[PDB]
């Protein structure tokens, strides 16, 4: 395997983390290949669940907890901490909130969150590499509670970073907020990619194409599929009661991605940097509710 940039995996990984048996688990938690029977029963289906008031309350709760655990991770982004240490803290924060960390064993993913440094587009595996000043890192969290999943992620600066890092991270966030801004009953899901790419292109950046936002609720990843690039053919129209994520992955160089030999890590084929932000949203009659919004500040961590 020819790596595309300077990053390399740092093994071995510490032994897998158990979840106290008292934490409720999703069906794939104990599946040997980590498959989700319930998600497979709806594979290829375009229909989009309309949540009930019990559901909405369930989504509100797990999404607030998820935000709390992301804020914990944020607190740890300093040079020299390893992504596995971050993951460890995150694992413990889900347990303490009586939640299961959704990524854990999902299709056999070995950790409790995804940490994606620099050229890693998404799904980086927490490992022994200490964060380096100048690095940018995304931590993507998903929690499961009472039958519901809550998902968000933010890109962070490690120490001081260069101007390009700053511009990439800022633009990406803007891409995300301009798409949220358009969410309301009646809008087609395929429209968001137009907004996202329009802003990324205007700033010299490209939009990853192999990964998309997704519906989320009782299932981790379900309809709708939400591409973040222009002129896509996403299926569906937003309706009050729909819950889904927007999570654009934007790159300094080209949009092409490839996967490391570990079967998970998605990286830019050109080795340039990538950044991402994500919120889980609920369409309401006036627009949408940002379920994973930071509550103690108006801004994401990087700009502060
Ligand atoms: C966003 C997204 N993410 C994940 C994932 C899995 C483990 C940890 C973090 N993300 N799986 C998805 N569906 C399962 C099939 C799959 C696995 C790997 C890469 C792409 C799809 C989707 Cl849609
Ligand atoms: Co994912
Ligand atoms: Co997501
Ligand atoms: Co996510
Ligand atoms: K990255």
């Amino acid at each position: 395997y020819r790596y595309t940039g300077k990053l390399r995996p740092h093994y071995p990984l510490m032994p897998t983390r158990p979840v106290p048996s008292y934490i409720q688990r999703p069906d794939y938690a104990d599946h040997p290949l980590g498959m989700s029977e319930s998600e497979q029963a709806l594979k290829g289906t375009s229909q989009i669940k309309l949540l009930s008031s019990e559901d909405i309350e369930g989504m509100r709760l797990v999404c607030r907890l998820a935000r709390e655990v992301l804020d914990v991770a944020a607190g740890m982004i300093k040079p020299g901490v390893t992504t596995e240490e971050i993951d460890h803290a995150v694992h413990l924060a889900c347990i303490a909130r009586n939640c299961y960390p959704s990524p854990l064993n999902y299709y056999n993913f070995p950790k409790s969150c995804c940490t994606s440094v620099n050229e890693v587009i998404c799904h980086g595996i927490p490992d022994r590499r200490p964060l380096q000043e100048g690095d940018i890192v995304n931590v993507d969290i998903t929690l499961y509670r009472n039958g519901y999943h809550g998902d968000l992620n933010e890109t962070f600066f490690v120490g001081e970073v260069d101007d390009g890092a700053r511009k990439l991270v800022q633009t990406t966030y803007e891409c995300l907020m301009q798409a949220i801004d358009a969410v309301k009953p009646g809008v087609r899901y395929r429209e968001l990619g137009n907004i996202i790419q329009k802003h990324a292109q205007a700033n010299g950046f490209s939009v990853v194409r192999s990964y998309c936002g997704h519906g989320i609720h009782k299932l981790f990843h379900t309809a709708p599929n939400v591409p973040h690039y222009a002129k896509n053919k996403a299926v569906g129209v937003m309706k009050s009661g729909h819950v889904f994520t927007i999570e654009p992955m934007i790159c300094e160089g080209g949009w092409q991605d490839e996967t490391w030999p570990d079967g998970w890590t998605a990286v830019t084929r050109d080795g340039k940097r990538s950044a991402q932000f994500e919120h889980t949203l609920l369409v309401t009659d006036t627009g949408c509710e940002i379920l994973t919004r930071r509550l103690d500040s108006a801004r994401p961590h990087f700009m502060s």
